[PDB]
């Protein structure tokens, strides 16, 4: 099967879903698309997209991370690092370890994101965890709740 | 970690790795570069690159391909669909569907290629199976052994 590319982080035959905008939402301004998921595949395949000034949601879990910047660019919190992203980069995220993207350099920033199909669900910072890294100046003028 | 995008089809911290053409070698001018392959990880993610006029094995076997075009444009044989391919654009290759990618269109073509890292090798054609595919006048003309 082919689904062509119609815009940047656009296909035919798949639909974007804006993720549900609520006033408590540790999240902004972000949607998912679902590129290949498939009995026979190990791992499934999305594309992220945060608006201009949005982000992703800070979180941690075991489950691994493989992304590739696809649009645009922005930073990511991962673990104790604050790296400048953009088209292309390739980012992995191991075991139990905080991470946030953040479109806050001008752009929307989208990226490819390949997880194992098994997988645990997302952990939130409680209000130690929250403590414990804004121990650091620059996470904590970077992370967004 | 972050490896960032150098080039199109470059990254900082991943060695090219040219595929060795033999005389009999059933591909032409193509490369390979693991991006992401780890333990945590039930997938692998390479790019492949296939010079202008190349092209990759014809082949097939029950493990799937989930293929995202990234650099250039060209052909793909999937089946018995011959089809256009371009930058961004998903392929997805079916258990034991014959296929083939050809930088046949005036330029490279590099592709993002995630398959499971427990998986089946590649078969390549007997003469049957090429006189089999060659009684379609299209696919007799795309083929390249
Ligand atoms: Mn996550
Ligand atoms: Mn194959």
């Amino acid at each position: 099967s082919l689904r062509a590319q119609t815009a940047p982080g656009r296909w035919d035959g798949v639909a974007v879903m804006p993720y549900k905008q609520t006033a408590e939402a540790p999240f902004q301004d972000v949607s998912r698309q679902l590129l290949f998921a498939d009995p026979n595949l190990a791992c499934e395949w999305r594309y992220f997209e945060v608006d201009e000034g949005g982000y992703s949601t800070l979180e941690r879990h075991a489950h691994v991370h493989a992304v590739m910047i696809h649009r645009g660019h922005g930073q990511c919190l991962v673990g104790e690092t604050i790296s400048d992203v953009a088209q292309g980069d390739l980012v992995f995220i191991p075991p139990m370890t905080w991470h946030q993207f953040r479109a806050n350099r001008g752009d929307c920033l989208g990226f490819l994101c390949v997880v194992n199909a098994a997988r645990d669900r997302p952990q939130l910072p409680t209000a130690d965890d929250l403590a414990e890294l804004r121990k650091d100046e620059r996470i904590a003028d970077f992370i967004r709740t």
